[PDB]
């Protein structure tokens, strides 16, 4: 399986994880000596090793999770490490569960959670897709990066109506175009230490790109962390409008680019935190009263299965659940939770 030199670095990595008595990553938690020993010499048919899985968590001890899938096969071959980490991270996605098939449900039925625009500055729904036939970042060749870019660029550039827009490859992009995209918060940068140590950024910026529509309500990142990160956003709180746009776009893309998908895990993504629906429906929202006590905000959000992140008392608040529920259900959890959070804010 894995080359002797790889196994050697794996042994050193296991020791580092043991050295880090302070470490709280799911990687440390589930990479017992037993599981390590059984997996350390294995290799997928494409050549991915346990090192290609855990290197990021070894290098960055402060990782929360600390593993990534280098190809789809890795989810199966290294299941003894992936499965419990997935179970632990995706709370409530049980051993006996399977992630449901795609179901966007009635996309137009979602409401404006803040019609007055008093709390929510903007609403965004994102998903991620891997492209069928291509492995994840660390197993991609330069040629695959470029071929993927060509296919995606051609597909996106043929979108019409609301979705009509412009594709910009990162390669050779001028500073002026960079500033324009930065000003709209459309540009992504080369991946951070977690992605670097996962070998997720090889050949950067080759095959990396950004697309947005004329209206600036639709944004796609190509080969940032996943092959496709697909995002619908607009000012205010109309989650119905946002989700409808996203689903329309994802459906249109799928006609030309089939996606990698798994019977149990749902849509396959590079990081296992993004599996299942992959959906992250969020508001950027100002809740000055509830934010007087950050710990209280966190507690209340969690009660309604919401996650609080950065994004001046302005929070990115999103659905916490990704696996074991439909896309419709995930957006609905965000919808209902935000409605309830706003009520709490008003009444405090
Ligand atoms: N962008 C992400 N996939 N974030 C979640 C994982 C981040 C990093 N690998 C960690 O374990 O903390």
């Amino acid at each position: 399986m894995a080359d002797a030199a790889v196994i050697e670095k794996l042994e050193a990595g296991f020791k580092k994880l043991e050295a880090a008595t302070d470490c709280k990553s799911l990687l440390k938690k589930y990479l017992t000596k037993e599981v390590f020993d059984k997996l350390k010499d294995k290799r997928t048919s494409l050549g991915a090793t346990l090192l290609d899985v855990i290197q990021s968590g070894v290098e960055n001890l402060d990782s929360g999770v600390g593993i990534y899938a280098p190809d789809a096969e890795a989810y199966t071959l290294f299941a003894p490490l992936f499965d419990p980490i997935i179970e632990d991270y995706h709370v409530g996605f049980k051993q006996t569960d399977k992630h449901p098939n795609k179901d966007f449900g009635d996309v137009n039925s979602f409401v404006n959670v803040d019609p007055e625009g008093k709390f929510v500055i903007s609403t965004r729904v994102r998903c991620g897709r891997s492209m069928q036939g291509y492995p994840f970042n660390p197993c991609l060749t330069e040629s695959q990066y470029k071929e993927m870019e060509a296919k995606v660029s051609s597909t996106l550039s043929s979108l019409e109506g609301e979705l009509k827009g412009t594709y910009y490859p990162l390669t050779g992009m001028s500073k002026e175009v960079q500033q324009k995209l930065i000003d709209d918060h459309f540009l992504f940068k080369e991946g951070d230490r977690f992605l670097q140590a996962a070998n997720a950024c090889r050949y950067w910026p080759a095959g990396r790109g950004i697309y947005h529509n004329d209206n600036k309500t639709f944004l796609v990142w190509v080969n940032e962390e996943d092959h496709l990160r697909i995002i619908s956003m607009q000012m205010g709180g109309d989650l119905g409008q946002v989700f409808r746009r996203l689903t329309s776009a994802v459906n249109e893309i799928e006609k030309r680019i089939p996606f990698s998908h798994h019977d149990r895990l749902g849509f396959l993504t590079f990081c296992p935190t993004n599996l299942g629906t992959t959906v992250r429906a969020s508001v950027h929202i100002k809740l000055p009263k509830l934010a007087a006590n950050e710990e209280k905000l966190e507690e209340v959000a969690g009660k309604y299965n919401l996650q609080v992140r950065g994004t001046g008392g302005i929070y990115d608040i999103s659905n916490k659940r990704r696996m074991g529920l439909t896309e419709f259900q995930a957006v609905k959890e965000m919808e209902d939770g935000i409605l309830e959070l706003i009520k709490i804010e008003k009444e405090m």
